[PDB]
């Protein structure tokens, strides 16, 4: 069977529960923005792997969890059978692991005091962009959690992930020798 | 007449029909996201040309069609458009060509496979976002249905091209593996 | 302190004026998309500095002004008090400077066309992506201007910045001796 089924050609698509919705539904905005984040991370990962940083494995693990995020988002509670809710439950384990990684890098960084510019070299800049896309994904998940469609832990993970990406960007810039850019109005 | 006319400085702009709409109108959201997609493809194209891949001209032709998509979107029928299906069938022929050079997809791949493949997966995700912005305009009857079908087919092409580029470069794509640091998974 | 306060874990966040609003509120969509634009420019900047182009300094100054844009957006006029005027005020100066920079490059470039594809080399193509994200940021700020939440000059600056990014992309392509790709039917 060809990759193009054409069943999505008139603007509808399927969730994991089998429910079909218009493609501009909040579910597909959330699934799609999570995929956009994972794709941005995938490009940043290519810059890590080539430039000799060592945290590539952490970003790959995050992409795996982002697939679990996408699967949970694609399983709205309002149309989920018993057997589907195995995919709606998003366990909190990965959130705790992000906190442990944030702690690990924070020990090696200078104190964060003021706002910094998104900068610090190619990899740090890419990770700041990933961070911004992650914040956008969070904004897309918030209404689904408010409507009872999605486990609150999905949004908690994305909230914590933007802190991880911020911290990893600062870590990468420090390892490259690039000092943080601080600007204050006036 | 400089490039900055300032006619957009109060938050309104003009469609191709000359109609004034606020810049957050669904028309400009669709036009803008199609332009974002074309721009992402343009950056991927730069990486493709550096590596010497064969499909640089296909991506350039796609950018041309995306300008036609933007033109159609900027011409709502309510204030008027004809997007032919030709480009959709050409995408299908290209997908078929690359699919014939690849194994069937068995594993769930992550966005990965090299700098070029990963850039194409990002273009794929932006293309899906463009599709979501065009769907309400088609459903309202403002835009030719073929515009949404082209964007639907294009994310399939970008996915297939990413896989094809990784194969030609000899790069290992990453596959999904369950991440369960707290041993909470049941099955 | 841990950077993760978890006060955002239930879908709400803070404005600079002390409001709590849901994270999908238009204020955070605008703040977030301006941050996305600044981060995209930061990546473009790294490509520019690898070639030692002096206009890296213009891109870094723009990142600073985008921080001021974000601060203004995060300080909605509906809840601002007297001391918040330091952040709600957005003067016309940065807009006029973009126009001067646009004029500077335009006098060195071939006549303007509306039929170039996003192209012209890695730097030029990256700047065309930044331009598209800039237009998206502008779309997120215009409803806040309409609601009286944000200074009109904030949207004017983002409008002008798209034109600057377009012009700088053309200028980078020319300096590299790169032919831009042209639309064909
Ligand atoms: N534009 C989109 N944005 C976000 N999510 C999407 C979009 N299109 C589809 N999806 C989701 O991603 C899944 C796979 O996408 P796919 O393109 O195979 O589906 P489709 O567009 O419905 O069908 P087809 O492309 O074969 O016509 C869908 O089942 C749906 O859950
Ligand atoms: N922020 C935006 N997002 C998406 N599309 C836009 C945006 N602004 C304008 N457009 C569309 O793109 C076309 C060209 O944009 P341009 O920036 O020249 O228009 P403007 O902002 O209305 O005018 P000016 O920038 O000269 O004040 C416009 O005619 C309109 O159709
Ligand atoms: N997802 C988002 N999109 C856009 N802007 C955001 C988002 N989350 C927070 N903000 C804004 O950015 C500021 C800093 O974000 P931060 O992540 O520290 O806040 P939070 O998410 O509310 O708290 P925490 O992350 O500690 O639980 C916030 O005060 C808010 O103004
Ligand atoms: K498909
Ligand atoms: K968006
Ligand atoms: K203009
Ligand atoms: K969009
Ligand atoms: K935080
Ligand atoms: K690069
Ligand atoms: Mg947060
Ligand atoms: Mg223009
Ligand atoms: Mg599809
Ligand atoms: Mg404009």
């Amino acid at each position: 069977p060809k990759i193009y089924t054409k069943t999505g050609d008139k603007g509808f698509s399927s969730t994991f529960t089998g429910e079909r919705r218009p493609k501009d539904d909040q579910v597909f905005e959330a699934v799609g923005t999570t995929d956009e984040l994972s794709s941005a991370i995938g490009f940043a990962l290519e810059l890590v792997t080539e430039k000799g940083h060592t945290f590539a494995e952490e970003l790959q693990k995050i992409q795996c969890t982002l697939q679990d995020v996408g699967s949970a988002l694609a399983t709205p509670c309002s149309s989920a059978r018993e057997a589907h809710l195995k995919y709606t439950t998003f366990k909190a384990g990965p959130i705790l692991e992000l906190e442990q990684w944030i702690d690990k890098y924070t020990s090696q960084l200078p104190p964060l005091t003021a706002f910094i510019l998104p900068s610090g070299g190619k990899i740090s800049s890419a990770l700041h962009f990933c961070r911004a896309v992650c914040c956008r994904a969070e904004r897309r998940v918030v209404p689904l959690v408010q409507m009872g469609e999605t486990d609150a832990n999905v949004a908690k993970f994305l909230n914590r992930l933007s802190d991880y990406l911020f911290t990893l960007a600062r870590y990468a810039a420090m390892k490259e020798g690039n000092q943080e850019k601080i600007y204050m109005k006036n």
